[PDB]
């Protein structure tokens, strides 16, 4: 499997038996990317194990894998471990399973369902402000992930199944303690590294019932959507505006189905948000002009701390600049991948059936050819008078085409209703203890090396 590349004269780091690449992630997925971009150029290809992967970098090949050939020849993503009944969420699903359930889903997460639950959302924000208030008085330093993550799980219980809870205040509640528990895979630990150099072990941990997601968590929320719905609304009259509910109308999904979605949303968004989240507010607290600007505009906007709105958040321009720039540092999902179903040849180049196709965000967000000084955080990048220069599919942070990010626009209403409550009350300022400059981890999520601690102040 090893001499492909080499045969089809595409250029990349030389695989050792049986590990292929994977040593080479010893700093990290971005790292790698990064420095197989430099030496190698415009596309490069490596091994994970003994699976190829072709990373491919212009935007033209990108759109014609992402776009021009999804339902064709790009339609999934790789397969990566044991997932049981998991395997019918959207994001795992493959082929007509996936065209199916994306249909299914569509109507769920258009912006006029969106906006119905924004007034969930935002009463999570005001329960934020409180809990951050609490600690604005103290004077201690405040761990963002930590408050973040509070608020990343109130938001999903409120808009996932009408569960409301202030998480941050009540942390061992059950519901908040599974929940918790869905977190992102980190697939160059040691569980997911095995895997990936003995991948024919993965069939003999699905008859055993060994699964990525843990039982215990997956039960929980079985049964509770189960009870939620067992006969809870056998009265009817209360209305209902959650993403259960969508999906119970919506019901054609399966039961099981249902489920599989009901999770794979909670683990989508939980510790993304939050992360996110904690990437802006360390650049705001680095770089105070910036969040002064924006402090201006959200005052603009919303006089003397007027409540969020759906249409005054995306009337917030500044705001919106500075979420994108974020994003285009620290794009979470790091890498876009699809599986090459048959083999083609696009934009001049042959690509084998079986071989995974990667784009790699990461690198293309701080690529030099697209990007003036791309180390720097620069929002006016994304000013109406610079974003024209900006290619869709050299920005990616939430994929392109068919399967790109479906909650895109409700993660972002998300993360903006958050930002405007508190930059509404508060100034975020570095620390002593604070990380500057911030540092990437070298294990396989995106996230700081430290946690990002700053100082809270009121505004009066
Ligand atoms: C800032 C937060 C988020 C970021 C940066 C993000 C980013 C991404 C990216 C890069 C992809 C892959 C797209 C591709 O392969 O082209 C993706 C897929 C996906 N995301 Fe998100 N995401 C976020 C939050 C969410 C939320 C809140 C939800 C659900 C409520 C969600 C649900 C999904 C699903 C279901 C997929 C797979 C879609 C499919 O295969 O059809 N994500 N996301
Ligand atoms: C953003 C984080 C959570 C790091 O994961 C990604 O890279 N997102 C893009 C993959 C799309 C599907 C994500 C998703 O939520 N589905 C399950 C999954 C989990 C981990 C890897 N692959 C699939």
């Amino acid at each position: 499997s090893h001499g492909l590349f080499k045969k089809l004269g595409i250029p990349g780091p030389t695989p050792l038996p049986f590990l292929g690449n994977i040593l080479s992630y010893h700093k990290g997925f971005c790292m790698f990317d990064m420095e197989c971009h430099k030496k190698y150029g415009k596309v490069w290809g490596f091994y994970d194990g003994q699976q190829p992967v072709l990373a491919i970098t212009d935007p033209d090949m990108i759109k014609t894998v992402l776009v021009k050939e999804c339902y064709s020849v790009f339609t999934n993503r790789r397969p990566f471990g044991p997932v049981g009944f998991m395997k019918s969420a959207i994001s795992i699903a493959e082929d007509e399973e996936w065209k199916r359930l994306r249909s299914l889903l569509s109507p769920t997460f258009t912006s006029g369902k969106l906006k119905e639950m924004v007034p969930i959302i935002a009463q999570y924000g005001d329960v934020l402000v409180r809990n951050l208030r609490r600690e604005a008085e103290t004077g201690k330093p405040v761990t963002l992930k930590d408050v973040f993550g509070a608020y990343s799980m109130d938001v999903i219980t409120s808009t996932s199944f009408g569960v409301n809870i202030d998480s941050l205040n009540n942390p061992q509640d059950p519901f908040v303690e599974n929940t918790k528990k869905l977190l992102r895979f980190d697939f160059l630990d040691p569980f997911f590294l095995s895997i990936t150099v003995f991948p024919f072990l993965i069939p003999i941990l699905e008859v055993l019932n060994i699964c990525v997601f843990p039982r215990e968590v997956t039960n929980f929320l079985r049964k509770s959507v189960k009870r939620m719905k067992e006969s809870r609304l056998e009265d009817t009259q209360k209305h209902r505006v959650d993403f259960l509910q969508l999906m119970i109308d919506s019901q054609a999904l399966s039961d099981l189905e249902l489920v599989a979605q009901s999770i794979i949303f909670i683990f989508a968004g939980y510790e993304t948000t939050s992360s996110v989240l904690s990437f802006i507010m360390y650049e705001l607290a680095t770089h105070p002009d910036v969040q002064q600007k924006l402090q201006e505009e959200i005052d603009a906007v919303l006089p003397n701390k007027a409540p969020p709105t759906y249409d005054t958040v995306l009337q917030m321009e500044y705001l919106d600049m500075v979420v994108n720039e974020t994003l285009r540092l620290f794009p979470i999902a790091m890498r876009l991948e699809r599986v090459c179903k048959k083999d083609v040849e696009i934009n001049g180049m042959f690509i084998p059936k079986g071989v995974v196709v990667m784009i790699p965000s990461y690198a293309l967000h701080r690529d030099p050819k697209y990007w003036t000084e791309p180390e720097k955080f620069l929002p006016e990048r994304f000013s109406k008078k610079n974003k024209d220069n900006i290619d869709p599919y050299i920005y990616t942070p939430f994929g392109s085409g068919p399967r790109n990010c479906i909650g895109m626009r409700f993660a972002l209403m998300n993360m903006k209703l958050a930002l405007i409550r508190v930059l509404q009350n508060f100034s975020f300022k570095p620390c002593k203890e604070t990380q500057i400059p911030l540092k990437l981890s070298l294990g396989g999520l995106l996230q700081p090396e430290k946690p990002v601690v700053l100082k809270v102040e009121s505004r009066d």
